[PDB]
């Protein structure tokens, strides 16, 4: 019976997974003392010792990007048609000078070969990249390891500007030695994905021309990746992603059934296992892949689903009779699932967290997939000698398996074994592709071969002794309770000791996605400027026993209202969907924001509020400084965070000391009303906090109020411009104004950067919440270089967004708020086609929708106003021209945030030591702050400060009051 | 707030000096609290994962 | 403390956060005649450490400790384009915080122009600025009668007409019990 | 001008040089050490030895 779709607990409990693993660890003696042999003979070999990228990165104790940088640099020199024009470069030019440009050309020469094809002044300041290694190493070291990296690129790859020259390259009548990992993954467009598919089924077509005449296992195979075949292959995509991909994937496994061949599909990230499964499982079923043997796929042993995993695809083989080629792997994206894992504020991690864990787990699971020997063909992919040594003998004689390597890997481990042991297979691949793809292959390579915990990187390091390398993984983790790192808390101990973290959703688990779809499914009179005066005398009575509640009882209130506020989860969600329009990513963000800002304005309540700071100062005198509420706060907020936006103003005035009159978005009061009632409940007197609702004439009438101690408000420009006005005409006090306004924010991308990374974060951070995120990215920079490539990769990630209701799990990009706003978005629109290029302009849904547009001007000056929709416009650069770039940013006067993509850390550096923006990103998307990590806020035109979820925001919502005490009388 | 002493010569660093009200907006001359109202906050916020 | 080296901000692994404090650009600092020097180097070196440059408009009448306090500073080490003084009346202060293109205002004086400059700096179409003001005071002191009366006496006379009650600061307004009211008055 | 000397002898008096010269190359202090360890920045080779002690009291070793 077919198995029913994969769904196993996603993150559990480590140390019962180890409470299981470490008895059955248990090897006898003999069997310890043949893997200790075997193990010992496959270290010895691989240090007799040209040699591999670890080795590179050890001999000139390179950091990753400096290895990423010369391998670039190597690979471009290595397609220079006349080698002596190479070595004349390298002699002559690098390392002289020109450092940044050649950094800059050598990575533009991946996705543009035309762009690499001047006479250096002596005394150049060595910046970029290559500078600051020819600054530590010296210009020669740096020739010297430039073409050990050229060595490294022209053995251990093979690359081309297409896949035909790639394919071409790797030619051997005679048959390939090796099979094909193929470069590419996480397509951005449409047309990326065909070029995958195009390129996978040439691969298959070149590689079954020299497949020999032997049976399997002993034919090549091919490496396929599912996100280079779909360009939004995630769970929320499901739908189109079953209804699209599967007859792609199952297209290319008949090419390769036709040749005999081995067809593995990846494995990627922790949130992708089920989808792929799903995509793996339907592709399977289909009756033309009947009558071969060479259909699989790789599971990760790091993964505590691993061996759920194992008996699913073993249910799947003898449910529709296949026999399947199965790869056991450790994992390539350790680190991304930890980093997730914590942004996603999710109760656990997917992989285990101390390396023993892993390495006992592979080994666990490699005798689980020998057991299921014939019908599944095991894979054990490795260059850990050890666990080389330990899987051979646990399979006791051998055949019915074989290992797996990468070419320029566990060369000299893998030539002993086979000395060894005669009987032993062992397949090898090779890394082929495009030019275009070589980057994010590098870079996870690069991270491999650089850690620490590395066993190749350790088995060439001599100061390593043998030994160490042999102990075994069940002796590292000795007990059970020790099988969690204990140096890396969970995502709801991030911030401990100073405060909880809220809780967060993995969309990549299908129960946890349908649990909370299903909890969401199942979830106002204007004031009369008489009634918003009213609240303004009510809250001034309301104040001094508030300001006198101690502050430990304040962030008590703001602690519950952050509990209340998680566990109604699905009730405010459902209010953001409904009256925000906000998708369900969107929502839940929100939600966790507002109880994020409850938390960290309590913590740094009580450290700012909960005792005197007491002076130092002569004998016989106390001076002590206290911070007091300031009267009543009139808190001012808007649509596009109706709910975080709306508790963090208010609850940070709260916290202060201060009563609120709090004043809504005309647009979303309903949130407000229940934020409120929330709040009250918390514990939050109803003498404290007032709710008036109406528009901005019921808004200047709390503002104008003579007996207001101060106003916090984020909205438009104007608005701020004419309560400062307000208040500043009164003959009473001058009081705080606090204002977060708009911003027209830049992202500057050199041709350094990774185009499938721009193009993703700029994306995001151009038409998430179609664009109504004040952060939100307005303005692109890109070198001209380069400029092609992104524009049309950023062009054809947009065509894949899903505009339409924000209910549907589907959707990318909700309806704007109202006609109002989509009208205003629509005359700017009309405005730049008639002024600028179009790049590309979507398709709305009928009603309220505004679809994402792209659009070139010509100069940035073009761009005039904040324009608050999914609307995001381009200006090409030269490199020599940055100047003009930071200034075009500087005359704005805005400066709420910038983004910035580049492999060159003095560019990032210059750029920020030159802007004033208040939230600079570097290498990732623009929107998302999060409280207590990136305090949020600009300047000029986009603020006031202090910024909201920082440690300076506080302290202007109350005012100083030192008490000095002549003390001398009483000794 | 001065008890059984005069009203005058506040110390820096000793009596932060300044008032509310009509008597003005704050942060206090001579504390801790003055600098930060000349200055302005900036996040610098670096994605660090190809390097490790 | 402040500015010597940046905050480091928690949060995921893979990712680094630093929070800094920047100058904000040109702060108009506007001076009274009653600290001429101690209020007036006091708001000047606080936007100087900051990072800020500065233009400083001292009280008509009190320049002359300005000028020097200034030249002061130049020679300690502050470039002379950080530091400018400009003086004169008034309308010169009007002319300096109603420059659309400076950053933040200083000022120590009367109540009554800080609601000026605060007007001028709010009808602006620019930045809203900082507006740092200290005024005046009508300042209270409560005696009662467990209070020893040559104390309250020479503290009053102290914190009233020290200066000439040329002081912020100064005691203008002194409430005292009945029972020791005679003795007291008589005392002061 | 640079003279070049190299060590000649016989086998009898070769353990003793080579301790001796053993000691020097080993040395975590040793220039030429450093200079061939590429973990090692030029310009930490280039610090002055005036910028090292900076302070006459500082010229004994502390430890
Ligand atoms: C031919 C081939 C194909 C592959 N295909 C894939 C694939 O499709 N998908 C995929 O994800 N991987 C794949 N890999 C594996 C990945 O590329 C690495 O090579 C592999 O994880 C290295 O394991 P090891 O036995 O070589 O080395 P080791 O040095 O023994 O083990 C390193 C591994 O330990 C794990 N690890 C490191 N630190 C920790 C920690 N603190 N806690 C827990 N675990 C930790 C990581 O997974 C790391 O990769 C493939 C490898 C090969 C050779
Ligand atoms: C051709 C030749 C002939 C030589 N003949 C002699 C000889 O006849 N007698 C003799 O004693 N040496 C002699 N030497 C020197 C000795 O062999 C070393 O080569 C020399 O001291 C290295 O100095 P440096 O400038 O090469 O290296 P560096 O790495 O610059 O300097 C190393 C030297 O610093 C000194 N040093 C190390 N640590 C400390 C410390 N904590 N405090 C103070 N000083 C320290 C030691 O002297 C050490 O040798 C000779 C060297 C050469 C090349």
């Amino acid at each position: 019976n077919i198995p029913p779709p994969f769904t196993a607990p996603y993150a559990p409990d480590d140390a019962e997974i180890a409470a299981r693993l470490l008895p059955a660890s248990h090897l006898s003696p003999p069997q310890e003392a043949r893997i200790h042999r075997t193990a010992t003979r496959l270290i010895e070999a691989i240090r007799k010792r040209l040699g591999g990228v670890e080795d590179m990165l050890r001999e000139f104790a390179l950091s990753t990007k400096e290895g990423l940088a010369l391998m670039v640099l190597a690979e471009a020199l290595l397609r220079v048609p006349d080698a002596r024009t190479a070595d004349q470069f390298i002699e002559d030019k690098l390392g002289e000078g020109d450092f940044i440009h050649h950094e800059t050309k050598s990575t533009a020469f991946l996705v543009n070969a035309s762009a690499w094809a001047r006479v250096i002044q002596p005394g150049e300041t060595p910046d970029g990249t290559i500078g600051r290694l020819v600054k530590r190493l010296g210009a020669p070291a740096v020739r010297t390891a430039t073409r050990q990296a050229m060595r490294l690129m022209g053995n251990h790859f093979v690359l081309g500007e297409t896949i035909e020259q790639a394919l071409e390259r790797g030619k051997p009548g005679q048959k390939t030695r090796y099979s094909f990992d193929m470069l590419g993954e996480g397509a951005r467009t449409a047309a990326d994905a065909r070029r995958y598919f195009d390129a996978y089924a040439s691969a298959i077509e070149t590689i079954g021309k020299a497949a020999g005449n032997h049976a399997l296992p002993d034919r090549p195979g091919i490496s396929v990746k599912l996100s280079a075949l779909h360009p939004r292959f995630e769970a929320i995509s499901r739908a189109r992603v079953m209804v699209e991909l599967v007859p792609q994937l199952l297209d290319l496994a008949q090419r390769a059934k036709a040749h005999d061949l081995n067809f593995t599909v990846d494995a990627e990230e922790a949130d992708r296992l089920e989808l792929s499964l799903d995509v793996i499982a339907a592709t399977l079923a289909d009756p033309s892949l009947k009558g071969w043997d060479g259909f699989g796929l790789a599971i990760q042993a790091y993964q505590k689903r691993a061996s759920a995993v194992i008996d699913y695809v073993d249910a799947l083989a003898r449910a529709h009779d296949r026999k399947l080629m199965v790869r056991l792997v450790k994992g390539a994206y350790w680190d991304t699932e930890i980093k997730r894992a914590q942004e996603r504020g999710l109760d656990g991690y997917p992989v285990f967290t101390r390396k023993a864990m892993t390495d006992l787990n592979y080994v666990a699971c490699a005798s689980k997939l020998l057991a299921l020997r014939p019908r599944i063909f095991p894979q054990f992919a490795t260059h850990n000698a050890l666990t080389v040594a330990t899987v051979l003998e646990m399979a006791e004689g051998s055949s019915g398996f074989e290992f797996q390597r990468l070419h320029g890997m566990g060369e000299a481990l893998y030539e002993q074994l086979a000395k060894d042991h005669a009987d032993i297979a062992y397949r090898t691949y090779a890394p082929v592709g495009s030019h275009r793809d070589l980057l994010a292959y590098l870079v996870r390579r690069l991270l491999e071969n650089g850690a620490n915990s590395s066993f190749v990187a350790q088995a060439a390091d001599y100061r390593v002794p043998v030994p160490a390398l042999l102990q075994r993984p069940a002796d590292a983790i000795v007990r059970p309770q020790a099988a969690a790192h204990p140096r890396i808390p969970l995502p709801c101990d991030l911030f401990a000791p100073e405060r909880r973290n809220s809780r967060g959703v993995e969309f990549g688990a299908r129960t946890a996605l349908d649990q909370l779809l299903t909890d969401v499914k199942a979830e106002i009179a204007d004031a009369t400027p008489d009634q918003a005066h009213a609240a303004v005398a009510a809250a001034r009575a309301g104040f001094a026993g508030w300001s006198r509640t101690p502050a430990g009882i304040r962030a008590a209130a703001l602690e519950q209202a952050a509990h209340l506020l998680e566990s109604r989860s699905a009730h405010f969600i459902a209010l953001l969907q409904r009256e925000g329009g906000k998708t369900l990513d969107d929502a839940l963000s929100e939600l966790r924001e507002a109880a994020d800002f409850c938390r960290y304005y309590a913590a740094q309540g009580r450290k700012l509020f909960g005792s005197e700071t007491a002076m130092p100062g002569p004998t016989g005198e106390s001076n002590a400084l206290t911070m007091r509420g300031r009267g009543v706060f009139v808190a001012i907020s808007p649509w596009n965070f109706p709910l975080a936006i709306f508790l963090g103003q208010v609850t940070a005035a709260l916290m202060a000391g201060n009563s609120v009159v709090a004043k809504p978005a005309e647009q979303t009061p309903r949130i407000a009303r229940e934020a409120v009632a929330l709040l009250h409940e918390a514990g939050i007197p109803k003498s404290a906090l007032y709710l008036v609702t109406g528009d901005g004439r019921i808004g200047a009438a709390l503002t104008a109020h003579p007996d207001i101690a101060g106003v916090v408000f984020t909205g438009s420009t104007e608005v701020a411009r004419s309560i400062n006005r307000a208040l500043a005409a009164k003959d009473g006090p001058i009081v705080p104004l606090i204002a977060e306004t708009g911003g027209i924010n830049a992202m500057i991308a050199d041709a350094t950067a990774l185009p499938e990374q721009v193009a993703y974060d700029v994306v995001t951070s151009a038409f998430r919440s179609a664009g109504q995120r004040c952060s939100a990215l307005r303005l692109l920079f890109v070198q001209e270089d380069v400029a092609d490539r992104m524009i049309e990769m950023v062009a054809g990630a947009a065509r894949e967004l899903k505009i339409g209701d924000p209910s549907d799990v589907a959707t990318h990009v909700g309806p704007v708020i109202d006609v109002e706003a989509k009208q205003r978005l629509d005359a700017h629109i009309a405005r730049m086609k008639t002024e600028a290029r179009l790049h590309f302009a979507g398709p709305a849904p009928e009603g309220c929708f505004v679809a994402p547009h792209i659009f070139e001007l010509t100069e940035a000056g073009q761009l005039t106003e904040e324009v608050f929709g999914p609307i995001l416009h381009v200006v090409r650069y030269r490199p020599e021209n940055l100047e003009r770039v930071l200034r075009a940013i500087e005359r704005t006067g805005y400066g709420l945030t910038l983004g910035v993509h580049s492999r060159i850390d003095d560019s990032i550096e210059a750029i920020i030591d030159r802007v004033q923006v208040g939230n600079i990103y570097v290498n990732r998307n623009m929107i998302g702050a999060v409280v207590g990590v990136q305090p949020f806020g600009g300047n000029g035109l986009s603020g006031t400060g202090p910024k909201a979820g920082g440690p300076h925001y506080l302290a202007r919502f109350a005012t100083e009051q030192t008490v000095t005490i002549n003390t001398a009388a009483a000794g």
